[PDB]
């Protein structure tokens, strides 16, 4: 336990964060080194006296008790060593704060031979920031050491790499040594030119340290201005970047969405997504709403955040980043990435609209790249908790392979609630990374798990008192609740669950049965009149599951008169009777192609097969109980519904690639891949299968497009939301990566199981 705080006072603070980022105000951590650049900056009225003699303040009572500046809680030598430094040449040049300057040199004189090679992250600039503050510092006199064999390597290393600059090409397009233009005070540059590459607000990739030379060097109104305004926002201690109200806020509710615990912050969420649609282009976006690029990590995650909630954006945003062999860039002009960026452009991909070929190509790169990091390497210094850990969940759980709790309670291992970031120096985003969020996400998860013993309890009840045993294996149940426990996660669900779980079992059963049965007529029959008088003519085998059917119909159509007032009861029974005899039947009919010599052609074979399929009848029950208000007009046509026809082509497309082998090490003819070859002679099953492949990734565009823009007429949230996690369901089951895998489904098996050997004991106890 992380917080002591009812949940109402945390959720409280987090709404008032999240409606600060809805005006783009946040939190960073201040920056010692950039805070002690810009105060250099004198008065403008006196030029004897500083500007922001309430950051030389700052300065003197952020010293930390060991002399130095930088990060309090995660010492880094670069971070401190560049940071007091700064500190030390700012205080010194203003003859302010000698007791700090004591301090200060005196920690540098402890630890200066102490930097070395690989003993941290590069913080951006490095190489050009450090030798240029060394240099400051002795031209000050101050009592430091100025050579170690890791200085002049590195001084050494710096000019060679700074001489093949042609410098024109810094003055002529934005690149990445605007954010360090401190470190070349020195070198021939055209600072009038370079002018020309602020940002809207007069800044120089909106560093203040950096922004800061260019104003000492001509006096620039704009840039003077971007720091006498970040002084008095951020209370006179300025971060390394600023603002960052774009980045900050998709980073943080994407924190909050991938923890699951966005059920809490609908509104709040809605309102910090409208603050980012309102910067929004179809270029895309930088980090905030005054720099001077877009880049490919900010796109990315406001493409996919922002479309997920149903705004309109465009993928002509990441155009501006494509190179040839299809490839990608996170700024135009770079000369290498990162990770983070490629982690969220591989996210990003997957929520695809047809006709959309630009995000495939960015799959496929980014899908590429993720397979090729070194993990034994990949930030190694741990300024998060788990990156290395975020990679290799995300390219082995395709989006619509995945479910929310099952995401959720992955990550919420893999977040690092006390992370560092890197940029000029070390910084926090205690908005992005703080002990709330994970004690709420902590608590919500344990809020998923309460009233998941009564449920099984239930179930396993069910299973004995419908005399199943005595056909027949209980496990198929912990699997079927774990799934749609992790589709509709929320307590107000709990008939959704368990009757979605009952009616899986029923027809998991039934079809087992008839995939071994010919007198499925003698079935047929029965089922065709759904008349529990005539029970007594079925073999027992299917008499149990048929009377099981017969019964649960009553118990779903009583419910759910209950809950819909307006809808009869009688009408209710009619069309759930209805869509589980059709289903059944159907069953029969794909059973006795199997058992007769009959390929069918493809359009014929998945007509029956779709309905076969048996996923749409859970979406059709569901939606009983999923909270929406319907009508009789609904009922009549939702089969019919665009959804609900791309629910049925998915899912058998995937049963049919996903089973094909499995099929043939055996030699069973009456399938998709077969039918297929009956139609397109010269297609070998490896032709068959990619055609299907594609026509299942095709269908899956359509799908995303039809669920997550609201349409005009189109099916209430909830439903929408159930068909969408039902094709998860079933494709997650196919996932073979994350099937052998499969933590907690072995509990729920076991509690299963000790559940029902209560039952069959009749509690009474055996050695
Ligand atoms: C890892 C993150 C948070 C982002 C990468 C992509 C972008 C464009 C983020 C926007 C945040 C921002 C305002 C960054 C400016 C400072 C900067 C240059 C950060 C990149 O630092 P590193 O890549 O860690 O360091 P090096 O430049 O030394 O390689």
């Amino acid at each position: 336990e992380l917080d002591t705080r009812e949940t109402s006072l945390l959720v409280a603070e987090v709404k008032g964060w999240l409606m600060k980022l809805a005006s783009g105000k946040g939190e960073i951590s201040p920056s010692a080194y950039d805070t002690a650049w810009v105060a250099r900056i004198p008065s403008e009225s006196d030029s004897s006296l500083p500007e922001f003699p309430e950051a030389l303040e700052w300065i003197i009572n952020s010293q930390l008790p060991d002399g130095s500046w930088g990060d309090d809680r995660h010492l880094q030598l670069y971070d401190r060593v560049l940071s007091t430094l700064s500190c030390l040449v700012t205080l010194k040049t203003w003859d302010i704060g000698h007791n700090s300057i004591a301090q200060g040199t005196k920690f540098l004189r402890e630890n200066m031979i102490k930097l070395k090679q690989d003993d941290g992250d590069l913080l951006s600039g490095f190489e050009v920031t450090f030798p240029m503050m060394l240099h400051e510092a002795k031209q000050l006199g101050l009592d430091i050491p100025y050579e170690t064999e890791f200085t002049r390597l590195l001084e050494i290393s710096t000019k060679k790499k700074l001489a093949k600059i042609p410098l024109d090409k810094i003055h002529s397009a934005p690149t990445t040594l605007l954010y360090s233009l401190e470190g070349l005070q020195d070198l021939e540059i055209d600072w009038q030119k370079i002018l020309k590459l602020q940002s809207k607000d007069g800044s120089f990739l909106s560093s203040p340290s950096s922004t800061a030379c260019v104003y000492l060097k001509t006096k620039g109104r704009k840039s003077l201005q971007y720091l006498q305004n970040a002084m008095e926002d951020q209370n006179y201690a300025v971060p390394c970047h600023y603002p960052i109200d774009l980045f900050e806020s998709l980073w943080v509710v994407d924190t909050i969405e991938r923890l699951g615990i966005d059920v809490f912050f609908r509104d709040e969420i809605k309102a910090v997504l409208d603050y980012v649609y309102s910067f929004w282009t179809n270029e895309g976006i930088g980090w905030g709403s005054t720099c001077l690029v877009n880049d490919i990590d900010d796109t990315a995650m406001a493409f996919r955040i922002l479309r997920m909630h149903g705004y309109n954006v465009s993928t002509d945003a990441f155009n501006q980043f494509w190179l040839p062999g299809d490839k990608f860039c996170c700024f135009v002009g770079e000369l290498s990435h990162g990770v983070s960026e490629m982690l969220n452009l591989h996210r990003a991909s997957q929520v695809d609209f047809p006709n959309e070929a630009i995000l495939t190509k960015t799959f496929k790169y980014s899908h590429d790249y993720l397979l090729n990091v070194d993990s034994a390497h990949m930030d190694k210094w741990a300024t998060k908790k788990n990156l290395m850990g975020e990679v290799a969940f995300e390219l082995a759980n395709p989006f619509h392979d995945c479910l929310p709790r099952i995401y959720n309670n992955a990550y919420i291992k893999h977040y690092g609630m006390d992370d560092l970031w890197i940029a000029k120096t070390i910084y926090r985003l205690p908005l992005v990374n703080n002990k709330v969020f994970l004690e709420l996400a902590n608590r919500y998860a344990q809020q998923c798990q309460l009233y998941q013993p009564a449920e099984l309890t239930k179930l396993v009840n069910w299973w004995h008192s419908s005399r199943f045993e005595d056909i027949a294996n209980i496990d198929m149940l912990p699997y079927i609740y774990y799934v749609i426990c992790a589709t509709f996660h929320e307590q107000e669900f709990a008939q959704l669950r368990v009757f979605f779980s009952k009616a899986c079992c029923l027809n998991t059963l039934f079809d087992d049965l008839m995939d071994c049965a010919e007198e499925l007529d003698r079935l047929q029959n029965v089922i065709e009149k759904w008349d529990i008088s005539l029970s007594h003519e079925l073999p027992l085998e299917y008499r149990i599951p048929f009377q099981e059917f017969y019964n649960t119909v009553l118990v779903m159509t009583e419910a759910a008169s209950k809950i819909h007032k307006n809808l009869s009861p009688e009408f209710i029974c009619k069309y759930l009777s209805g869509i589980y005899t059709k289903l059944i039947k159907s069953e029969i009919a794909d059973a006795r192609w199997k058992i007769e010599g009959y390929i069918p052609s493809f359009e014929e074979y998945m007509e029956n097969a779709e309905v076969s399929i048996s996923t749409w009848v859970h979406v059709l029950m569901s939606i009983l109980f999923c909270g929406e208000p319907l009508t009789e007009e609904i009922l009549n046509t939702i089969y019919d519904s665009r959804p609900l026809k791309l629910d049925r082509i998915i899912c058998r497309l995937c049963n049919d690639i996903q089973t094909y082998k499995i099929e043939m090490k055996l030699g069973q003819p009456t399938q998709g891949v077969s039918c297929y070859m009956k139609e397109h002679p010269g297609a070998t099953e490896e032709d068959a299968l990619v055609y299907l492949q594609s026509l299942l990734e095709k269908t899956k565009r359509e799908l995303n497009e039809s669920y997550f823009i609201t349409h005009e007429n189109d099916l209430p949230k909830n439903i929408k939301r159930f068909n969408f996690e039902m094709v998860r369901m079933m494709l997650i089951t196919y996932n073979e990566t994350r099937q052998v895998d499969l933590n907690e489904l072995k509990d729920m098996i076991k509690f299963c199981l000790e559940t029902y050997r209560t039952l069959l004991e009749h509690h009474h106890h055996h050695h």
